[PDB]
Formats: C-alpha cells, sequence, structure tokens
C-alpha cells in the first residue's frame, strides 16, 4: 500500500480513550485481579497448570469513526498504569515481614506491556517446558515439540481473544507486527520491587522512521496490554500473580492511502 | 474556555511558596509523621484497618492574587521533601540490624507523588481488596464491588480535603486532571532503600504541549503531595510509615482567557 | 580497500531477517535451551566441566544476493530475545520460594551478546582458571598457561562453528573486529534478576564515525549472539543455565569499493 | 541590579581545596569515623553523644580582595580517598566463615553546595524528644510539629563540627545565592557507588546566567559525605566518611547598589 | 606552554593499542589475576596485610613515533578483556544453597582507567593510618591520624607497577592536568558485576579548550584498575579477582610554542 497524505481540519481528528482491565485468573467471586495460588509440579512431564493460575494477555478491539481510501492513523500514545497505590495495602491478610512486622507487599517477577496496532497484536510461541499440559478455555501452542523451548515458527497466533491467550505462553512475533508498536519489559527475581510511575505528562509517539503510525484496517484499533506487579504473598506462604488495569488515549489522523 | 495572550509587565506575574506536611496518621501526640504499627487482617473480608494507621493524601488551596477574564497560569515548579537527613536517625528505639548493630533505618515502600492544578486533583478508586472496611473519618470508594480491585468506574473524588482520603484507595483519574499537572513514583518492596534527591537547581515546566499551564479558577492554586518514605521498625519489630514534607514554589503569570 | 559511494534506487537495498537459537548444552531429549545441571570440582586442578553443561556462542553465516566491485554494507539492526515470558512459568519443577511459595525464577548471571559483521566475530580466549579441562567437542583455548588468566595473546580464534565455543572460554578480541559491530553486557551476580526489554520500535545504527557499516565480503553475513538469562533452580536446589533465542533485523545497502 | 562580566586576564581567579568529613571522631586513632552507634530503648530517652553524630562541613575561602563581586561559575568535585573502602582486612566483621571483612555499606547522604554566604538551613527531626548533646548546634524548642516542619528552626551552615546532618537540611525556602546538590541513600545494605573523573563539571549559573556573588570576597563551600557504616568485628556499627574535593572557577563582575 | 595548531597530513596521526594485566597479588604460580584469600587483622593496630592481598595499580608507558611537535591524545577506546570468564561457577566454588551452583565473583569491585601524556599523580588516603603496608609496596609514608580523611604530604606518580596498593591512593585531583581519569568504587559485600563490551563506544580526551593531553619526552601513559569483585572458594575464603583492560588511543600531532 502507498501511503500518501494526512488529512487537515476539524474533524480530521479523532481520539481513544479506555482502560484494559487485567486478566490473572481470577480464582473466586472476591479475587478479580489475582490469580490462584501458584502449585508447582513434581517435575517437568506432569506441569498441568489450572486457568485461573494463568495470566493472560489482555486485549480491546475499538471500532473508530467509519471512514468507507482513507485510514486511521494512530499517531501518539500516553498509558499508565492504574491504581499503583493500592499496592500499599500491607495489612491484608499478608505474611509478615518478620516477627511483628507489616504485610509483605507484592513485590517478584513482573511483566508490563502495551501495544498500539492497526490489527491484531501477532504472537510468537515459546514454552519454558514444552511437556506443559496448558488447560481447556485457553488457546497455546499446538503440537509442541523440544524445539517449541526455544523456537518453533508453527507457534503463530493473533491476540483476537480476551482471557485466553497465557502471558507464559506468547511473545510479540517480532518477524510480523509491521502494523504495531510494541514495548514490554521483564522484570524477573523472587524480591524484585515494583516500580511504577504515573504522570500525565508523558507522551510516546507512535510514528515509525517514515512518520507512519498504525493504519487502522476496517476502522478498528487494538490495543493490548500485560501488567502483572508481581506477587502477593498470603498468611500461609501461599503466593498469588497480582495485576492492575492499563490506561490507553491514542490520538487519531486521517491518512490517505492506495490500492 | 478560549485561551489568549499572556499578559506582561511587573506586576503580571507571583509566586506561591509553601511546605504541605504529610498525613501519616499520627496515632498520638509525639508522633507527627509517623502513622500508627501496622497489623494484619487474618482474611481480606475481615481488613479494617484504623483511621492513624492509613497514611491520606495531603493537600492545600491556595488563595492567589484577586483577579475579578484574567486567569493565574502555573507555569514552573521547583519542589523537593524537607528533612530528607532526619532519616540518619538511626540510635532511636529502632531494630538493631544484627547483634550490637545500629538500628535500621526507614526503608521498605514508598509512594512520592505531586501534583500542582488550577482546581482539586481528581481521583479514580482502586482497591486492592474490596471487602476493606475503611473507617470513620476517611473518604473512600463507596459500593464497592469485585470489579473495583482492578477498575470500577462509579469510583470518582476531588482531593478536596486534608486528612482524609487514603493514598491505598486512590489515585489521580488519568480520565481527567486536564488542568492539573501531576507526577508519581510508587517502588514496592519490604526491603526497598529510600533514595532522595536535594537541589535548589532543579525546575519542572508545568505547560502543556500547546504552552498552556494549569489555569486557577477563582483565583486558587491547588498542590497535592505524598511523601511516605518507607517504614520505621522499632525494638519489638513493629512498623509504622514514615513520611515528610514536600516544599512548592510555583511560578504564575496572568493570562486572558474568553 | 577504498570506500566510495552507495548505490541509490530501489534494487539497491535488502534485509536480512531470522533467529539464533540458544546452544546452553541441551543435557537431554527433552532440555533444548537448558543446559545439565551445574557440578562444582573440588579444586582448580580438578575442574572438567561436560560438554553439555557449557553455554556456546551461536552463529549464522547468512549468504546474501550476488553481486560481483560492489558489497553489501549493514547499516541497522533491530534485534530482541524471544519469549521473555516463557521465564513466568514458576509452577514446573522449581524450588520453592519459601514454605507454600511460588516457583523461584529464572535469576543469577546473565551474559546478553550480539554482534553484526561483514566476516566472523574474531575471538581472544580467557580462562577463568587455566587448568580447567574443557571436554571434547568443544574448541577452547590450546596450550593455557597461568597466563591465561590474564591475557595470553595466543588464544586467537574465528566464531566459525556452532556448538563449539563455550561463551566462558570466549570473548570478542578489542584489538580486531574492525568489520564487526558488538554488543555485550555480563550481569554478574546468584541473585540477579533478568531485566528483559522488547519491542519493535528500537533501531542500532551500524555505521562507524566514517559512517560506514560492516562490509560482507563473499557477499556472507555473519550474526552472534548469547543470551545466557540466568539459571533455573529445580526442585532439588540444583541449576541449570536457561538460554532464550535472539531475532535479528538487519539493513544492508550496496556501497561500491576499490582494490 | 547585576551587570556585566569583567574581561582580561585578571578578572578571572580559581579555588581549589578539600573538605574534610566531620564524623564524631571518637578517639585519636578514629579521625573520619564516628562513635559506634547506640540505640535508646524509647524515643524519650533519645540521647546521642556528640562523637557518634556526623556533622556538616563547612570552609569559608578568602578570594582576591575586590561594586564588583567574584562570581562562582563553574564547579568540578568528588569524594576523595574511594579506594579505601577496600581495606577489607582491618578489624571487620566477616561476611561469613573463613570470609573477607564486610566492607563500609547501608546509609549514605552525599552532599555539596557553593555559595556566595553561608548555607541556610531549616531543621527537620526524626524524633523531636531527642537530647542533643553539649556541642552541638540544635533545633531550639522542639516540637511534635518539629518531626514534619517548624519555621522557627532556622539556621546558618557557620561552624564547623556543630551542625547535626540529622537534623538539619537546606532551607529551600532561602538560598538564593547557593547551589546545593545532595542525596540520601537509606537501607542497612545498600552499596557505595561512588565515581570520579577530572572531565565533569557542574555550572553555577542560575537560569539567568548569574552565578553564586560572593560577599565580602568570602566563598562558602559546604559538604557532608558519610559513605555509609563499617562494621568492626563485634558487630558494632561506625559512620565512616570521606573528604570532598572543590574546583570553582569564578569572574568579576560588577553590580550596582 | 601555548598550544597552536594541529598539523595535518596521513603522517600527522598514530594509534596505540595494547592491553594492560591486572596486578591483584598473584599468591602462587597458578592465581595470576587473584589476590591471597583474605585474612582480618583482630584490631587497627594489629592490621598488617601481605603484599600478595593487596591489588595494585597498572600502568604502561607507551613510546610514540619519535618527533615542537608533541602528539596530542584525542579519543580512547577502552574495555574489560574476559568478561564471560566470571561464568565459571563450576571451579571450586562455595554453592549458593545446598546442591546450587557456585558463587561468581561479586561484592567490592573498583573500575578505573586514566590516559596521560605524563604519569598519574596520585594522593594518599587511608582507611586505617596504623596499618602496616608490606615491603615491596609503595605507600603513604609518616602517616597520622589525618591520614584517613586527608593528609597532603601523601604525594606521588604511578611510575611503577605492582607496586601502588589501590586501597591506598587515588588520583590528585589537584593535579593531573595533563591526564583524563575515570573512576568507579561499587561496594557492599553483594554487589553483581555489570560488565559491558562493545567496539562502538568512544571517549573523547579534549578538555573544554579542546585539547587532549599532551606527551612529554613522546611517551604515552595509560593506567587501570580492573578489581571485578571477590571470588569465594569452598571453605568461604575469598580472593580478590581481576582482569585485563584493552585501550585504544588515536593521537595527532600538535604545534606548542616554548
Amino acid at each position: 500500500v502507498e501511503v500518501l497524505e494526512v488529512k487537515t481540519g476539524v474533524d480530521s481528528i479523532t481520539e481513544v480513550e479506555c482502560f484494559l482491565t487485567p486478566e490473572m485468573g481470577d480464582p473466586d467471586e472476591h479475587l478479580r485481579g489475582f490469580s490462584k495460588s501458584i502449585s508447582i509440579s513434581d517435575t517437568f512431564e506432569s506441569d498441568s497448570p489450572n486457568r485461573d493460575m494463568l495470566p493472560c494477555y489482555s486485549v480491546a478491539r475499538i471500532p473508530l469513526p467509519n471512514l468507507n481510501i482513507l485510514m486511521w492513523e494512530a499517531v501518539t500514545l500516553k498509558t499508565e498504569v492504574i491504581g499503583v497505590t493500592s499496592l500499599m495495602n500491607v495489612h491484608s491478610n499478608g505474611q509478615a515481614t518478620h516477627d511483628n512486622g507489616a504485610g509483605k507487599p507484592v513485590q517478584g517477577t513482573s511483566f508490563h506491556f502495551f501495544s498500539v496496532g492497526g490489527e491484531a497484536l501477532e504472537l510468537q510461541g515459546v514454552l519454558f517446558n514444552y511437556r506443559t499440559k496448558y488447560p481447556d478455555g485457553t488457546i497455546f501452542p499446538k503440537n509442541a515439540t523440544v524445539q517449541s523451548q526455544v523456537m518453533n515458527t508453527e507457534h503463530k497466533a493473533y491476540l483476537d481473544k480476551n482471557k485466553a491467550y497465557p502471558v507464559e505462553c506468547w511473545v510479540p512475533d517480532p518477524t510480523r507486527n509491521e502494523n504495531t508498536r510494541y514495548f514490554g519489559t521483564l522484570t524477573g527475581g523472587e524480591n524484585v520491587p515494583p516500580v511504577l510511575h504515573i504522570t500525565n505528562t508523558a507522551t510516546t509517539v507512535l510514528l515509525d522512521e517514515f512518520g507512519v503510525g498504525p493504519l487502522c484496517k476496517g476502522d478498528n484499533l487494538y490495543l493490548s496490554a500485560v501488567d502483572v506487579c508481581g506477587m502477593f504473598t498470603n498468611r500461609s506462604g501461599s503466593q498469588q500473580w497480582r495485576g492492575l488495569s492499563r490506561y490507553f488515549k491514542v490520538q487519531l489522523r486521517k491518512r490517505r492511502v492506495k490500492n
């Protein structure tokens, strides 16, 4: 497709604003935003995580004003994690730091990820352990082999459904995603402190080196996120993933395209 | 409101300078700056923190010289935490690092936050545990549901009162706050070290991408802050939040609007 | 060689895109991407690591479109580690963080390295302990002496074979590698947390101060990588290196040279 | 009113010096160290001895006699003797059985300022009931509000070995004629991270291009470099401090009224 | 001396490339790159480290092409050589935990390099002035208690290899006009080595007037310390481990008056 001129004027511009809720597993009616407590398999062969123990990628497909050639072009993003201060609840059934101490805060491995695209985020499967049996209700790499532990090119998918694609199975496919801008950080380690910044003064530019942002096919914008903040440790010592919602504000402009 | 030209001349500028004290809970007459010692509930459902155990957002509404259309526009900010060196008192009823050692310093989860606006900071409620029973004298998310643990759009508030809005319940609402600039960092983790920088040489510009700063409605400037530095651990092992004051210096100019 | 003008026009550019799989040791048919469990010799004298306990440098030689004097010049690189989220599998035969806790994540010493060159990466040998007996099937510093522990200029090699050059024996030779650009970070320490960033928005420019990138001799591009992410600790406490694949995308252009 | 800069060869001068730390110096052998830290039983009974309390360092440096005033334009600065912290073999508590001595580590405060007059201080107390010892200058008439902000506690850094670090900070409402920079890194296990180089310069000019102006032809340099604590074999801990190098370039500036 | 124009032309430029080996103590014929295991004295007064327990500064003086013209050092590429050797976690190390891999090299590090047209000038500072430094080392003489903070008598030149202990000496900031130095001490018993390698990074050696070190007598002085941390053996005893440093220096001919 040939990318031509940007439309100017009052109605040449639109704005998308929303939040994506985390999908941590939600083990019961009181635990939205948490996973089930983590259990450990005896062997690699017997790894069989339940669905409510697996955080999943979040995704929203957002319909844009009909243009039917013109396409909406995503230009700028403002984003942040919503509710960062909730992690200061150090008094709610947590394991004490020491005798008489406060509760341990959420900490340990985190994955913070967001993307803005003109089509679904394209995924590549990579498995820590190829013999893991993934549960019904999840979408996971099929026909896994030992090579799936490093790179098996069969594991291609689209992030096209909520509560479905487990975080541990899937990453953005760097061989694809031409029409998406993605950003992520895994911070591993059992004792890693959450470091969460909030401000309404920071913008991310979504244009590539040619001045072109994601172009929204069929007038749909795709927003994806993961914000696993770390693990909450309850009084018994059991640990659950804790996630938070992510705010998105995307500025878009009309762009003429040919063919 | 349409934003027009900035007024010039000697009388077209003003300066606001002040300290905002922390509101950590102040459990007795000797413990200003501290919270009550932290207790842990045995279940999520029984979480019922006492008021003096909950740090709150600080806020000051500052009257500006009367203009009564001209509005005061906040342009720059100098800010820092005041009393950073007090955290070196490692000899005062603290739990020793090890046998014969010095007292443990203030450490662990911190939240450092400041905002400057031409109206009250707008808040969105998010709850770690939606069944937490928040105490009388605090203002908290009402009609909480399990969805409040991730996002419930009913929980909207204004930071319009001191010693009232618990830090753990509320964040700046990213869907609002057009007329405020806010900045915050949460550093979690039980053993996290305070890293506190001071200088009189650093300035934050409050103008947006169109060159407009917060515009002060009714000639009032709103300053908000949280500076939970971490926890102090006493000899028994009990832990209390410790907070410090924040200095604000704001430069403002007169701006015509229509 | 005298470097002259760059060729222009649509056909003057080409792109290489591939992944390099990690070579961590692969101790059995199920453990691709892992090393063998780490054992410790009683003395420096008795240090004799298994082949499957030693991570190696990865390399790929990529043939480019035939030119002939013109040479392909590597200008830009996009690169990232593939499968960062796999390290969130904290439920598979791991040692618990504490009683009832989740499994320990991959952590500890890491080496992340990549290079792009117009010829094989040039290596210099440096040994932690010169008395280490390196195993059959590996290529290692020969005629080692006590000076090999700091600098022995005899230890020169080319990274010209996979599953061969152990990471711990070899580094890029800074006295050579004129025609390669290399980047690496060793983060040492038992409890170091992996910090892995992913994005499709970041480019590294490969041109030197004179504006000249690697020039591909015989129309071959050389890509090299190491991504030792840390160690996985199983239920017994034994530890194995865990590695991940690395994506490369290289933009090249035709450059005229003389002699 | 601040007018033009004087040019020519003698319109420029340089000040170079070392500021020694004032950590408490508990005996004739322990310069640079505090007394071992003792912990009070309660807040009420907190009564630190003088030699256990690090203080701010200050030097007033006379400039060439000169309305013209010397204007401080640039600063080069670093901690001197960073490598001494590698003495891990001198009466230290072992890291573990048969291990080396523990290095200096834990809470640090690194601070420096350059001004045309004494650094202005604001008092803030961790515990308002702390009894500060004779020989120190501390916040007077302390109340519970002193634990957060009591504006009565104003002072000038005008004496060495006198103003305890834990009691005092630069007063942000004042210090118009000073540039100050500091970092507190708290936490019992914090590692010292100390950079040295003769290639780094700090510009002291404000946004209007004016540096500190030296009243009475005197330049004020202040510092704190508490590097952390040294743990001896018994487990007792003392603050260890190091000297700070200052190189300040000054130029002659004409001023009115 | 007044600094004039840079000479141009093909032969007006030269390059120096070399490696400086670390001098960690080398306690026996198998332990080049290591110090002797660290022993701890009972008291400050009894501190008496053996020579092979003390890492020293490394120095090389490199002769340049014979030339008033002076060679001027303009740029530096440098890195630590053999960073991957620290991945040997299988050779007589102390296990991190039961059944685990050996502990890697970690704890206090000092990484330092300088480039000058004359010997690096040193200032002495002692952790403990009563330390008895061993024969074969060059150390601050006539030490007093003031040597623990600043004794201006302690002046030296880094003019000998395996001689000047790292812990005794630092670059003298009141001198070194004709040298550019850079160093980082990262203390702490468990500090992780973070070691970056690349052939794409250059340090410019010119001062604010655009003048680099000028090589007196046509000699270039390179100095380094790369104590990477401590290696812990099975018994728990710890030894410093160091690595070599690569230097590549570009120089140009500069005319100088008198």
